């Protein structure tokens, strides 16, 4: 199991050359895959090691390593909060070298999911300047079809603690969670011992007590997509990328327009939760000679907002646990969702939609408005009722039905939203309000029907 680490998603274009290299010349599939945790994936390596030692990265020894890579909001809104953000994850990210995830997120953007994470620290200010986090523990959406003893799982506030505790609040609750796992998840091991319980052994362990939590919102987890303006002189190029799949196509040589937006930019690059990626830091001055190669290699081609809002996880063909499509399944299942879209007067508008090629969930449909869950070829499980800011476990409507009968059901519920909706109401927080599906509350105990 060749992921790479990268903390934060931020990677460097001397990086991305060789990266671009490796991928075209020693793999089956020819492709970087941008994954959901900001890192990248090769497919079917045919010296990858000594490639990423060669440029200064490192693959997780998952044999015994069982973390995972450490998130960090990749554009946040106040941009002054990223470099500190990106330091404390890359931090967290080296302290816990020798499964377990873990996130820096910074309000109001929840691109990172946090509620799919065992460790999540939300970044507090105090005047433009990171002075702390609160800590939300326990996340996790891994299930195993038709078992009620499994579950997806948001994530529980713990509380606040100053910047100075960080790195030994991270270190007790992973061994917390080491040693009194087992349905040895994080999300099993606090409703197993309480809440409470394991809090206390985390402050005992970290020798801290937690303050209480300081406020925060979410408003979205999506991507910024175009030009985001950043501090001082600089500029984010955001570009959407289906499926995160880097590879040239007829009429869109995204993997080649990469490398050579790779060889002109002067700052790096960022992985998106999204599976996109981010030419960050560039000058004003060079946004043309940036935009143009973009432009012209199909990085910049148009899609709805709806397409920018979804995602899938990789499944067929190289997963070996997967059960229906999902990577491949994604646009022309989206083609039909946009046509719903359209057909309602509701192109402008968007459903955060996943789809997950089996239950373990890694396509964070456990965290949709609408999830689609496989269950076998051409089957998925439905579920309705997230929410858009993903802090509700959407509850199974119709269980391992077939494409066509998805679709119809979605354009009779996508129909009644376009009329029946309230102002700014999203789809899953309609089908909650019209009685359509009920929400759940408590997954451990109101997940499961
Ligand atoms: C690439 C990615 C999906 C994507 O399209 O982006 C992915 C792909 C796979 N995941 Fe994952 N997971 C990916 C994010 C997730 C997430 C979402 C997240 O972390 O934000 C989850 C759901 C959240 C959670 O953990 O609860 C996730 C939960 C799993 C699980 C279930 C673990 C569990 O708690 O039960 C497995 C199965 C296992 O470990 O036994 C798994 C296993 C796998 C494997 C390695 C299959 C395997 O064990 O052999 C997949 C490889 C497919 C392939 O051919 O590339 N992956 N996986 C993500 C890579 C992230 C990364 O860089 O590390
Ligand atoms: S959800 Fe299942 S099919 Fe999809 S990548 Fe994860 S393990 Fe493979
Ligand atoms: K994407």
């Amino acid at each position: 199991l060749l992921r790479c680490r990268l903390p934060g998603g931020v990677i460097t274009t001397k990086q991305w050359q060789a990266i671009d290299k490796f991928a075209g010349e020693n793999t089956i599939y020819g492709s970087i895959r941008l994954t959901n945790r900001q890192t990248f994936q090769f497919h079917g390596i045919l010296p990858v090691h000594q490639m990423l030692h060669s440029v200064g990265l490192d693959a997780l020894a998952t044999a015994w390593d069982m973390n995972r890579n450490v998130l960090c909001t990749s554009n946040p809104y106040e941009s002054q909060l990223h470099a500190e953000a990106y330091e404390w994850a890359k931090k967290i990210s080296e302290h816990l070298l020798p499964k377990f995830k873990t996130t820096v997120v910074i309000p109001p953007q929840n691109d990172i999911d946090l509620h799919a994470n065992d460790m999540n620290f939300v970044a507090i200010a105090e005047n433009g300047k990171l002075v702390g986090f609160n800590l939300l523990v326990g996340g996790g959406l891994s299930i195993e079809h038709g078992n009620k003893k499994t579950y997806a799982r948001t994530a529980s506030e713990f509380g606040y603690l100053p910047l100075e505790h960080t790195l030994a609040v991270a270190e007790a609750v992973v061994t917390t969670q080491r040693d009194w796992g087992n349905n040895a998840k994080t999300k099993y091991t606090l409703e197993r011992v309480g809440v409470e319980t394991f809090k206390a052994e985390v402050e005992r362990r970290a020798g801290i007590k937690f303050e209480p939590i300081r406020p925060y919102e979410f408003t979205g987890r999506g991507d910024r997509i175009g030009w985001v303006k950043g501090i001082d002189d600089n500029w984010h190029l955001t570009l959407f990328i289906e499926n995160g799949r880097i590879l040239d196509y007829p009429a869109r040589p995204l993997k080649t327009g990469l490398l050579e937006i790779a060889k002109i930019h002067k700052g790096d690059f960022r992985i998106t939760a999204n599976q996109n990626l981010i030419i960050a830091g560039v000058p004003e001055s060079e946004k043309a000679k940036i935009e143009k190669i973009a432009k012209e290699s199909g990085l910049m081609n148009a899609v709805t907002p709806q397409r920018e809002n979804s995602m899938a996880c990789v499944s067929f063909p190289t997963c070996p646990l997967a059960m229906a499509e999902a990577e491949r399944f994604l646009p022309s299942f989206i083609d039909n969702i946009d046509n719903l879209m359209a057909k309602h007067g509701v192109s402008d508008e968007h459903i955060v939609m996943r789809v997950t090629g089996c239950p373990n969930g890694c396509g964070r449909a456990m965290l949709a408005e609408v999830g689609l869950v496989g269950k076998a070829p051409g089957r998925y499980n439905l579920h309705l009722g997230g929410n858009r800011i993903g802090t509700r476990i959407p509850r199974m409507y119709k269980e391992n039905i077939t494409e066509p009968e998805i679709l119809a059901s979605l354009d009779e519920l996508i129909g009644r939203w376009a009329k029946e909706r309230e102002a700014g109401e999203g789809f899953g927080d309609f089908t909650v309000r019209a009685g359509i599906i009920r929400p759940v509350l408590d997954p451990a105990r109101d997940l499961w029907d």
